[PDB]
């Protein structure tokens, strides 16, 4: 690999300020955020690049008031290098006091920046009975219009400037009868034959025709997770990598357009069952896919960044921990993730950090961390 020979580098700052630390982010509005948690992050066919997260706004629970809040490089040419190089924070939808999460993005041939979401109103949570700041007890999600969880997608023409409303594909893409549903979080493709791929629980989401005015339909899975990954490798096959429902290792399967086969643990891939990013490098020799989670079958706190040479992306390298290159006064790092390519040549990749002032409690702040490193700093690695 001619990559290992180029100089290493690396750069890591936090991206989304937790309100704790100084020079919290907050929107225009003055609309403020105890944590930012569950990134994605996409490059534009312009070479801007599009940082998504939630914007946790009292807690950092998943449920209550979250709006769905993003940052853009300021050029198409800066590559986020720097602290400088970033937007102050803006708001894709923030409506009412329920739930906007789980963004999924993905970028078309025309530029259409379309971001997929997920939904629950304000007095609903996963598991139900969970206390709201102002003493309200939650109802468990349910599979009621109002009480299930909503599949939306809205999208930018603009290169993320300005974005659509978002539109509720629920009864288009979620099965009836469903109550709890996620899509990704972290990004969907697009294929070298054309068509969309989004990864959602327990199916994909197919994109297909004229890009940025696609058609979309549902690929059903078996044996899927709630929080999946998708990439083409090098054969041009896809492959799902999902989180695990219990602690242990990621959950891969593999297939095409037509079907998938068997899910089933990858021993390599370690997972304490938290989200994981992977991203699809280069086809040309040596063709590459990085992968990115916490290698670890108990703890969040040992991100690892990895390189498959495999035409199937059978077996990872052993790869770099993140922790190489700490950063400081941002909290633990560890936690869900998000990569694409820049235009220089890097990797960018968005990390969850954790400052764990209340321990597992709902007021430890959570932060996001912005990394850029390259492959040479990956296979410098002194670990492997
Ligand atoms: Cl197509
Ligand atoms: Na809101």
């Amino acid at each position: 690999d001619p990559a290992k020979s180029a100089a290493p580098y690396h750069d890591e700052f936090p991206l989304f300020r937790s309100a704790n630390m100084a020079s919290p982010d907050k929107l225009s509005t003055g609309i403020g955020f105890h944590s930012f948690r569950i990134p994605a992050v996409v490059r534009t066919t312009t070479g801007r690049i599009l940082a998504f997260a939630e914007g946790r706004r009292h807690t950092n629970q998943a449920f209550g008031d979250i709006n769905l809040v993003y940052k853009r490089t300021k050029t198409t040419a800066n590559n986020g290098a720097s602290p400088s190089d970033w937007e102050p924070l803006r708001e894709v939808v923030g409506s009412g006091a329920g739930t906007w999460g789980n963004p999924t993005p993905v970028v078309d041939d025309d530029n259409t920046i379309y971001l997929f979401l997920s939904w629950n109103g304000a007095t609903y949570s996963q598991n139900g009975k969970d206390v709201l700041p102002d003493g309200t007890v939650t109802k468990k999600i349910d599979s009621t219009w109002e009480g299930r969880r909503h599949l939306y997608l809205t999208e930018s023409r603009d290169d993320g400037n300005t974005w659509s409303k978002p539109v509720d594909l629920t009864k288009e893409l979620t099965p009836d009868g469903w109550a709890w549903d996620a899509v990704g979080p972290g990004n969907g493709i697009r294929l070298t034959t054309g068509e969309l791929v989004i990864p959602a629980m327990g199916r994909n989401i197919i994109g297909r025709g004229a890009p940025g005015n696609r058609t979309w339909s549902v690929q059903r899975l078996s044996g899927a997770g709630a929080e999946g990954t998708i990439v083409q490798t090098p054969d041009g096959k896809l492959y799902r990598n999902d989180r695990p429902s219990q602690k242990g290792y990621r959950m891969v399967a593999r297939g095409t357009l037509e079907g998938f086969g068997a899910f089933a643990p990858d021993a390599g891939l370690p997972d304490p069952a938290c989200q994981g990013s992977v991203l699809r490098y280069n086809s040309d020799a040596p063709a590459r896919t990085i992968f990115l989670n916490s290698a670890s079958g108990t703890s969040r706190r040992a991100m690892r960044v990895r390189i498959s040479y495999d035409a199937d992306a059978k077996k990872f390298n052993y790869g770099r921990k993140l922790e190489d290159a700490k950063v400081s006064g941002a909290g633990h790092e560890g936690g869900y993730s998000s990569m694409t390519k820049t235009g220089d040549y890097k990797i960018g990749a968005l990390v969850e950090s954790d400052f764990f002032n209340d321990g597992t409690g709902k007021n430890s702040y959570r932060a996001i961390i912005w990394r850029r490193f390259n492959l040479s700093w990956i296979l410098n690695g002194p670990n492997n």
